[PDB]
């Protein structure tokens, strides 16, 4: 199912024609061309091969382009039609299972999902470091997850209205209300994928940094993000908002790709995790807690968010089912 | 993944709050109460159990409600809550793998997908007739697939607008043009899910009927639908449009559920299969051929459509995969020619 989806040219097209994504990667690579010139490159999950082409433009001597879907066949076609057979070598397969003939100077990939970690492709990216030379680099080099409390009564009421379907004592004569609790729980486990006005954010964001040069694959099985927010506005906190930046830390310059709500909307949007019960906080209070992401079998995460207003002891404990997001953007 | 999807209350709710589903089924069952009163019922893929509750409202003695996803746990909670444990038995599992303690008088289900057959659940519905008494009934009893040729130049030219992304010699310095043919082929292989104005239809529909009381499970592995269309309008034929009706043929009356474009829009919409090579036909011409649906491993079908204009010999041959439909519906009022 997963690699079947990526076998479609339409999905590769959709990612490629996203200019912030494609254009930022090309700038990161070309403006750091000394990190590529005459070097050996591994492209993890190359799709059409676009990043491998950028590495070749920047003067890479040899690029191993690993792709697990049938899109590998299409990448091979483009390498031949662009006369790059001596420079880009497609290796069909999962990066965990293929054989490479030598170690590489730099690994490149676009492994980011919703909230950075969704899809769990960063595990494959970090796995690939078995091929990285000791002096070696990775593009992207780091990822910063940002979280901030938000207020959005409308979104809270939207989701509660849907759940309240299961409150009905006589839906076509049938009592559904035994499932009231189960339904509220399920709906509030859905992360909400869309954008929002920055004025709904009630505190400055807290940053959690993953350094891909240092992180191990296994580390992403359990991700613990501590936070302490200094509330800038009084009101109800309906949940936490999440976004991410990645940096390409090259030898010439650092280039950033941001999905922040202060930046042009991207196809990652932003993600919000709702509280079943909103918390009241006053400006000046502190909202503290821990976001715990636990990896599961569906290439996703079970998220635990516990947040408390320190001054009052008002606490919210919450689950998020990242397998089952609500795509709200209209 | 398939049964995991159905374990969400939100998904089941989406189908329950669809009134053309839930309302039509309730009417079909309650208006045919003599088909259910003191009878034994099998509910195939019951989800929340809603149809089983309707069978009980109609006075069924015993309902075996079979559900393969974890929604069966929630159905059990509802059966208890509604004090019907003596009359509805929730059996967790696939209808192909469970055991019933007796044969049943009637089987009820909502197994319809896009173009009727998508999702392949009708095979489970027909499989369940191993439990049906000799003269038992099935609700739905019959399904009618309708097909008609259409003209839609704008839909046709969208496929090339999208594919021609690849016809660029320097997309960020890369020549993409070698993949344009593959892209065209992929887009044309996607059946288009959306609605349309009936005035784009160029001939009266042809109807293919499956009688679920007589059909066998294997009949649905290879479905051959011949057609001969007598053109009412002159123009370019860009493909075939598909929709379906099912009938609940009770002892008291027949109730229809229709997804036709002459009827209020449903969540099945309609489905259009484009010809990558469109056919010129004039009013009075005959457009003949064959739509072959070949079951595949992804709970879907490979679709082969071959059509020719008899008077000119002009021919169009097309392969689609119903596992990769394009959901085109936006909401904007459909345009006539
Ligand atoms: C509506 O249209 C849609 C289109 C696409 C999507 C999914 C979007 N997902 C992402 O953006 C993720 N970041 C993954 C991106 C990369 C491809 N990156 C290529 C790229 C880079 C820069 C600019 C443009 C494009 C996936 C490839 O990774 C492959 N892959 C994943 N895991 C592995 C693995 N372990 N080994 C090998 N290949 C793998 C997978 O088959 C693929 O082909 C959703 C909707
Ligand atoms: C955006 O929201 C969405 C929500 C749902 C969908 C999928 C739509 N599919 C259909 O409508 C198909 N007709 C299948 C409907 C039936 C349920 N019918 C319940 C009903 C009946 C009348 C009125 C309202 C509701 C599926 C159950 O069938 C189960 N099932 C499928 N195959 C089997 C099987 N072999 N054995 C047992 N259960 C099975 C499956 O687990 C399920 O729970 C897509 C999008």
């Amino acid at each position: 199912q997963y690699f079947q989806f990526y076998g479609y040219l339409s999905q590769q097209q959709n990612m490629m024609q996203d200019y912030v994504r494609t254009g930022t990667y090309q700038r990161a690579i070309l403006q750091n061309h000394t990190d590529f010139k005459d070097k050996i490159v591994l492209d993890v999950g190359c799709g059409s091969g676009i990043l491998s082409f950028f590495a070749a433009q920047a003067g890479a001597r040899k690029i191993y382009a690993v792709e697990a879907s049938t899109m590998a066949q299409h990448a091979e076609v483009l390498v031949k039609s662009n006369n790059l057979t001596d420079r880009i070598v497609v290796i069909p397969g999962k990066v965990e299972e293929v054989s490479l003939p030598e170690q590489v100077d730099i690994i490149i990939s676009e492994p980011m999902g919703y909230m950075l970690f969704n899809e769990r492709m960063l595990e494959s990216y970090l796995h690939a470091k078995k091929y990285l030379k000791p002096s070696g680099n990775m593009f992207p080099t780091i990822g910063d997850v940002h979280l901030a409390p938000f207020t959005d009564e409308q979104l809270y009421m939207e989701q509660f209205t849907k759940a309240n379907f299961w409150y009905q004592p006589s839906f076509h004569g049938v009592d559904l209300s035994a499932l009231r609790g189960a339904a509220v729980d399920e709906y509030f486990r859905q992360p909400v994928v869309d954008t929002f006005d920055i004025r709904i954010l009630m505190a400055k964001s807290v940053k959690y940094t993953v350094n891909f040069l240092e992180a191990k694959e296994g580390d992403l099985h359990r991700i613990e993000i501590p936070f302490k927010f200094h509330m800038l506005h009084s009101g109800l906190v309906h949940g936490l908002a999440f976004w991410f930046d990645v940096a390409f830390i090259g030898s010439i310059m650092t280039v950033w790709l941001s999905t922040a709500p202060t930046e042009p909307l991207t196809h990652w949007y932003q993600v919000r995790c709702l509280f079943q019960s909103p918390l009241f906080a006053k400006a000046g209070d502190t909202l503290s807690g821990t976001c715990l992401l636990i990896a599961n079998k569906r290439q996703s995460y079970d998220i635990s968010i516990v947040a408390q207003v320190d001054q009052t002891g008002s606490k919210s404990s919450n689950l998020l089912d990242l397998k089952n997001p609500f795509f709200r953007y209209t």
